[PDB]
């Protein structure tokens, strides 16, 4: 668990490697219906969520996945009034969509109250986003919940993780294009490109075979392996440009939002990937 | 060092983080007049060069940060015919130099010829930058070769325990000096996500000297935090940093067989997260 002060992240994804964390207080460490539960206050990043064994998110650095996995689909969008939000316990991914002024209802899809429970506590930060008027919180399995929806949201974001695996079968993608409407988008987490370049490949190729538009961008962030993470954005309008925000902001807005990753140059360069990634994909 | 099938990286200059990589075979370890040497194959990123207990090179992705140190100051330049490389005893940055039909001639400083001679043996893919006929290497400590030098060179590259003269302030001035009059720099720069208070300060103190002084960065797994910068000073006015004047085609890419580099890549690489664009630039 803790070794000698320090937690140490290891998965079969990533093989070889391992990043620690020095830890300063165990916290917490249960396990709920569905998953293992560990929040430890780290030496140098704040406070920090682990699910099975893998970092999910720190105080110090959970701000750039939160801010792009939310504002890649929002600002692609030219009025996103509803929006779903599939997984996120933590709070922070709700805590960016509801800045948004378009935005009069979020849906939240999230399997575990155990980690809405234990984030509320550990997390604030994050949590905060439970405050918003706009929620609806829904408790259940995504991959169920998107079944019962149809022509019913302009955005979709999947914050996945064990439990996740639901989320990972090829028809997700289809359920979540048939609860879209017509010119709605979807973000997803999507994959590492320094370790897992031949399923982003595949991921693409398959999202292609379904909807008009698709792309793959990425943020930096020093604790998910390899330092950084991808997403995978799919529209079902075939004008959609996602490398090109359809909604700017105006510094006066980034200001406003409390911004700290995203900026509308941001939005731009995520999609400009290091050539040995273009090749592959393109 | 090696724990349990393990190398762990620490550093007080990123506390409470390590990146471990596992451990498939010793390969050599030690002592030159100047550092302690330890060379390893790893499990997943080939073999792996370790100076003073730093990960300062792996095969499987040193090409992001040889390629970037190169062609970001090169392609910044209109007709670059002489160049000075500090450091880079694996040879790799000089690989990446010479790929260039304008570079006549290449100085390369390397203060420890025993680091030179552990790549030419271990890193075969980055030492074969030596079989270049147009390198003079020179073997000494780059601060005081700095000093030799007026006028001289049209890119000077500082590819950086030993490397502490290279921290001394006079070598900003030192590197100015030895430039011609339009020429242009690049040195290692900080990681913006652990060190931003300390960019902040060299950009200031640059832009004290330099009329266009700019910063960038790209990623790299096996640094910490998994990504680097890259400090750029032109004494030229006119000097864009973040449009290349020297544009690749895709030809030239292909035919340089770069794997990270190209000419968008060159410009999204000055594009910064909100926080870092903030510091830098408010
Ligand atoms: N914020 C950074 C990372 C997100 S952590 C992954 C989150 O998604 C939830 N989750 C996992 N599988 C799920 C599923 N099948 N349906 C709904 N929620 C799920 C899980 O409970 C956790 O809250
Ligand atoms: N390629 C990725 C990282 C480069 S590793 C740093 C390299 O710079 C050399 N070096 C260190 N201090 C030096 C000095 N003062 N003068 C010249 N060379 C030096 C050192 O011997 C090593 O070869």
């Amino acid at each position: 668990a803790i070794r000698e002060g320090w937690f140490r992240e290891t998965c079969s994804l990533w093989p070889g490697q391992a990043l620690s964390l020095q830890v300063e207080q165990l916290l917490h460490h249960r396990r709920s219906r569905y998953q293992d539960i560990l929040v430890f206050r780290s030496k140098t990043y704040g406070n920090v969520l682990v699910l099975d064994g893998v970092i999910q998110c720190t105080e110090r650095d959970e701000f750039s996945y939160q801010e792009m996995i939310a504002n890649l689909p929002l600002c692609s969008h030219p009025n996103p009034r509803k929006v779903l939000i599939i997984g996120g316990g933590d709070g922070g991914v709700l805590r960016e969509v509801v800045k948004h002024p378009s935005v009069e209802s979020v849906v939240q899809c999230e399997i575990d109250e155990d980690v809405i429970q234990v984030s509320k506590k550990f997390l604030p930060g994050m949590a905060i986003g439970y405050s918003s008027s706009k929620l609806t919180l829904h408790v259940g399995d995504g991959f169920e919940f998107m079944k019962q929806n149809q022509d019913a949201f302009d955005v979709i974001i999947t914050d996945s993780s064990g439990p996740a695996e639901s989320l990972f079968k090829e028809s997700y993608y289809q359920l979540m294009k048939t609860a879209l409407k017509e010119d709605g988008v979807l973000c997803c987490q999507g994959e590492c490109q320094w370790l897992h370049l031949d399923l982003i490949k595949e991921m693409r190729q398959f999202c292609q075979s379904l909807f008009p538009v698709v792309a793959y961008a990425y943020c930096t962030i020093p604790t998910y392996p390899s330092g950084q993470i991808g997403f995978m954005l799919c529209s079902k309008n075939p004008s959609t440009n996602f490398q090109e925000p359809v909604q700017p902001l105006t510094q006066q807005q980034v200001a406003q939002m409390q911004l700290k990753y995203y900026n509308s140059d941001v939005h731009r360069a995520a999609f400009v990937l290091p050539e040995f990634a273009r090749k592959a994909l393109n």
